[PDB]
RNA sequence: GUUCGCGAAGCUUCGUGGACAUUUGGUCAAUUUGAAACAAUACAGAGAUGAUCAGCAGUUCCCCUGCAUAAGGAUGAACCGUUUUACAAAGAGAUUU
């Protein structure tokens, strides 16, 4: 042990997080809104394979 | 305070006219009384059907978890009860005018 050179790993890492940050913003977003103001009447959907028949 | 001019005393100091800069912040004010929930105790207690159990929906002026148009919530919640009139036609018997 004792390799530093952290650099590539680094830049991955915060690539990954380019991604997240969309992702993040819709869901914790979203989350932080149903907390405040909590959903009225959602619509299930028949395209799921259970309820379709 | 910066300063660009005027007027008095000894470039230094007072007295003035201007220019520069110009209206912040609050849907809120710090403990009970403007509304959080779980938990706990007590008491019961689990969809059809005889019983045991799966899953899916459905209605709603019920929501929760969930990023969710996934999924999951006691089959998520309440539905299991009440239920007498657009009501006429025919026949028989009885009291009143
Ligand atoms: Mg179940």
């Amino acid at each position: 042990p004792g390799c530093g050179f952290w650099q590539p790993a680094w830049r991955v890492w915060l690539n990954f997080l380019r991604g997240t940050i969309p992702l993040l913003e819709r869901y914790i977003g979203n989350l932080i809104t149903r907390q405040f103001e909590g959903r009225s009447n959602e619509i299930v959907k028949t395209t799921t394979k259970q309820r379709l028949d």
